[PDB]
């Protein structure tokens, strides 16, 4: 429908955050990290914010300064969706409230775990009508469940201001399903190692981690699926999961970081008493980066 | 194997009340999957032909009825796996004697086989028969979830020519298609058809082409030549009437909907419950809208 926000296409990197070692932002390895998403991988957006390991238990006021910084450094040149769930729903209206004074149009929410559906449509609908800003929704509300069903996706996208999900968990069933049932919201693949077979059901796009470092292979991979080359995206993402495959191995988020700074990036080591990457897993990260990536 | 790719119907068999084989209705089951569907294949023996549910000597009377009806216009899979091993093999050197040209066994099941008694059975089959073989992996039925290196150890045999993944772990279907390029991927998720297609796989085999066939083909061809946009429409049409199909019983529906077309398609084998009122004025409401 012509009411989609497809503007909003496009491949997102789920924004590294890098961190000095008495646990501080480097504010300055982070605006590296911008610029070389924006400037190399050509990525289409940010996705500011998203919680993992070291971003979970930060603190909010160093969650507002990462916020501050991408929007500073990245100015309009690419779409911004900035995280501000996985806490507290007054919490995450305040933080909400925030990022919209500083000029973020799209806000992204995941539940805590603690969970009824009632209580999970009232914490989106809440930072909605608190914050006036738009909000995408995870296909799996919290971390321990499952994707939501599909009338419960009706009941959530009832709501204007809720524009589309971002798909965690590759399900494609239901991403089909999700995607004939809501022609008129944004569907963004979660999963990095099938942005090809999510594209060909007509996701909007990709938000992920691995963007950070290999968007240029994901932004082929989205384009030529979607016009008639599809052989060519196929050998790129069989490239592309070779790649990951070995992430995933050697530890997806200190790998990231190894090659970002084989690439000549700030982005230092894994925050937090984070388990500290090996001389084999080192090793095994140059190589990744001379065989895929230099 | 390369003559072997396409669709291929999970072969439906109709049953009388007493569980006994209807061979009028079996042989109208398969002339409409050959003539009408126009499918690729007809996998024999599977899943959806009931076959856990019956005796060794029905599973054999399938067998020759199947292949006596479709003789050599279609290519025919039959699958013979079986908890009993000593079953396993009987029913490949008994098919394989009948002419069937490659054979399909699930992963044993029930008893938690570790993976090197896994890779015996399977190679004890081959051995046994010299026949080709496809592994049969369902882990939603099963619980048997193979790793990639586990696919490398069986695919080392050279008759175990490929697979028949059910599993919806896509990013799994692309490393096996990346890691064995010479071994044939058979699609067993109907409703993630498309998906599966631009992965590179060799083929599908579902239960849903004894009667969707027609748009399966066309979701296959057209996603494998440039025609994405189409291919997508075919299978958001496909995906609801699989939505209805599943909601109101798999077996039930599709056996329904082959009765609304002419096909003799029987009764399901019990304890499988018969089928409602509500359940027959919806199959009905499926093929007036997706079918007729």
């Amino acid at each position: 429908l012509y009411k989609k926000a497809g503007f909003m296409k496009g491949i997102y990197s789920a924004l590294m955050v890098p961190y000095n070692e008495d646990g501080s932002i480097n504010e300055k390895g982070l605006r590296e990290i911008i610029r070389y998403n924006i400037d190399k991988m050509k990525v289409d957006g940010l996705y500011v914010g998203g919680s993992t390991g070291e971003n979970f238990m930060i603190s909010t006021e160093e969650k507002k300064r990462v916020f501050e910084i991408a929007i500073d450094e990245a100015k309009d040149s690419v779409n911004l969706i900035a995280q501000v769930g996985s806490i507290n729903l007054n919490e995450a209206v305040e933080l909400g409230k925030y990022v919209t004074k500083l000029g973020y149009k799209c806000l992204s929410a995941v539940t805590p775990f603690y969970f009824d559906f009632s209580e999970i449509k009232d914490y989106y609908e809440t930072i909605v009508r608190e914050t006036g800003n738009y909000m995408i929704i995870y296909s799996i509300p919290f971390l321990t469940g499952v994707n939501m069903s599909l009338s419960q996706f009706g009941e959530l996208f009832e709501n204007e201001k809720i524009i589309g999900v971002k798909f965690t968990a590759g399900d494609f069933y239901l991403l089909e399903r999700v995607r004939k049932a809501f022609p008129d919201k944004l569907i963004f693949a979660g999963f990095d190692e099938m942005l090809l077979p999510a594209t060909v059901l007509g996701v909007d796009g990709a938000i992920g981690s691995t963007y950070n470092i290999n968007g240029i292979r994901a932004k082929q991979i989205f384009e030529l699926a979607k016009n008639s080359k599809i052989d060519e995206a196929l050998k790129i993402q069989h490239t592309t999961n070779d790649l990951i495959e070995g992430i995933l191995s050697n530890g997806l988020y200190q790998t990231i970081k190894e090659i970002l700074k084989l690439e000549g990036v700030d982005a230092g080591y894994c925050r937090k008493p984070m388990k500290k990457i090996s001389q084999k897993q080192i090793e095994f990260a140059k190589e990744l980066h001379k065989k895929f990536l230099k």
